[PDB]
């Protein structure tokens, strides 16, 4: 298991455009196209993603190649951002993956509201990091997702993905 096999359980993959959990416009691998309503304006913003004409649906390999350049921008954007940083400089090549995950689904600016939860990851007490974690509208709103990174973060192992 690594981060890519671990996003491609929590994300799935469709071909053809569709609506994620929140109601927005997704294609592939969990890539967010935008967050208008317009089908119109998603189908134009996929064909900016790929550089051809899709209507709409594309193939296993463009699919798979925004998720490698999804997952390069979600490390660089922990790596860029000042409180996220030294959290992920903190732990351990598991709990790496549960917050890139974290990031991938919620961005840099979701994952703000985690200032309590990152500070008790940052000095390793995972049991109250794991609670506090809980607490959230992400956790209420995709619990099952949230429960497998949750638990992924308080054990330091891949189980909650065998
Ligand atoms: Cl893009
Ligand atoms: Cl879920």
């Amino acid at each position: 298991m690594n981060i890519f096999e671990m996003l491609r359980i929590d994300e799935g993959l469709r071909l053809k455009i569709y609506k994620d959990t929140e109601g927005y416009y997704t294609i592939g691998i969990g890539h967010l196209l935008t967050k208008s309503p317009s089908l119109n304006a998603a189908k134009s913003e996929l064909d900016k993603a790929i550089g051809r004409n899709t209507n709409g649906v594309i193939t296993k390999d463009e699919a798979e190649k925004l998720f490698n350049q999804d997952v390069d921008a979600a490390v660089r954007g922990i790596l860029r951002n000042a409180k996220l940083k030294p959290v992920y400089d903190s732990l351990d090549a598991v709990r790496r993956a549960a917050f890139i995950n974290m990031v991938f689904q919620m961005g840099e600016t979701g994952i703000a509201g985690f200032t309590n939860s990152l500070r008790m990851l940052q000095q390793k007490r995972w049991d109250e990091a794991a609670v506090n974690l809980a607490k959230s509208r992400w956790y209420n709103q995709t619990p099952n997702r949230a429960k497998r990174v949750i638990t992924t973060f308080r054990t330091g192992t891949w189980d909650a993905y065998k």
